[PDB]
């Protein structure tokens, strides 16, 4: 169930999402509807969002391992941030340990309030740092995949700086990639084709996060540093006092890009759902797929 097997062997574009962890019984009661709903479309893997500084890891792994008995590919998010190298370590064999064969292995943004990453006093630093130990202590046991960044990640001193960092995680050891959301696909086919230029070859699936709110297009956007098209600003400012035209503007907008990065020929497109499941259901379903 290696995502480097399914990606190598796929009949068609791979349908993937994520989710994370919740909170409360209120949240896992409305997770458990949204991966009843997204299962229904057949999805490759399934990704488990790493809560900050593996303040929910047990979360994580109790949800790694529920997910399978459901049916799903798990994809266990793992973060080196606030974290001791042997705590990471440790959650890490949890995941391998619980049957999980596929890692995304970040490094976590710093803590609240801090624009500056430091690590933890006994922590790796890069998620390279990461890549290096599961390779070391389990090889081609599991796949493994990192994040990239289209439009360049916060801290980098320079696009040219982010991409050659990108580079070397590759070269640590990654069967794949997952890109940072975009609403303009011009970014991702052209961090795509600074990638090949650069000698990097691993596929580098697209990360789209349908809009359900304005607030929500500003707040993630200002965070991870993505930019917003003016002519869908503008759209979503106008009636952003209208839930139901904002989705209906924000799932449309979806379909524009996912409809062309399909016909371009991506191997994958990976859904950041926030646990809601109407958004990407209106995207697929609108791009034509029904439930199995
Ligand atoms: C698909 C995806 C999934 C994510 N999932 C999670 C999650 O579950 N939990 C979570 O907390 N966060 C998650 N994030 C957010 C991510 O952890 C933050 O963006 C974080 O600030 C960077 O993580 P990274 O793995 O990209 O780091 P890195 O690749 O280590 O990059 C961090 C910074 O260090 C620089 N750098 C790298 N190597 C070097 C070097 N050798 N020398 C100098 N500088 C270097 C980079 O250019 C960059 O600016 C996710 C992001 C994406 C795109």
């Amino acid at each position: 169930m290696k995502i480097r097997d399914l990606l190598k062997a796929r009949r068609g574009p791979l349908f993937s999402f994520e989710f994370f962890p919740p909170k409360d019984p209120e949240g896992e009661e409305a997770l458990f509807r949204t991966l009843e709903e997204l299962k229904a479309f057949r999805p490759a893997f399934v990704s488990i969002t790493y809560g900050a500084m593996g303040s929910t890891r047990e979360r994580s792994v109790a949800w790694a391992q529920r997910i399978q008995s459901l049916g799903l590919n798990p994809l266990a998010h793992l973060t080196v941030a606030g974290q001791s190298r042997k705590e990471v370590a440790e959650v890490l064999h949890r995941f391998v340990e619980s049957g999980v064969e596929n890692l995304l292995a970040l490094r976590g943004d710093p803590p609240r309030g801090e624009r500056v990453f430091r690590p933890h006093p006994e922590g790796f630093r890069y998620a390279a740092e990461l890549v290096a130990l599961i390779r070391e202590r389990y090889g081609d046991r599991v796949s493994v995949g990192g994040a990239a960044y289209p439009e360049g990640h916060p801290e980098s001193e320079s696009l040219e700086a982010d991409l050659r960092h990108f580079k070397a995680k590759v070269e640590a050891g990654l069967d794949f990639a997952i890109t940072q959301l975009f609403f303009n696909n011009a970014h991702y086919f052209g961090f795509l084709e600074r990638a090949r230029r650069a000698g990097i070859g691993i596929p580098i699936l697209p990360g789209i996060m349908p809009v359900t709110s304005y607030r929500q297009l500003r707040r993630f956007t200002e965070v991870c540093g993505a930019s917003i098209p003016g002519p869908l600003l503008a759209k979503l400012e106008r009636h952003q006092d209208d839930p139901k035209a904002v989705l209906e503007i924000g799932v449309e907008h979806a379909v524009r890009q996912v409809a062309e990065l399909l016909e371009a020929g991506v191997e994958g497109v990976h859904f950041y759902t926030l646990n809601k499941s109407p958004a990407t259901r209106m995207v697929l379903e609108r791009l034509g797929l029904r439930p199995a």
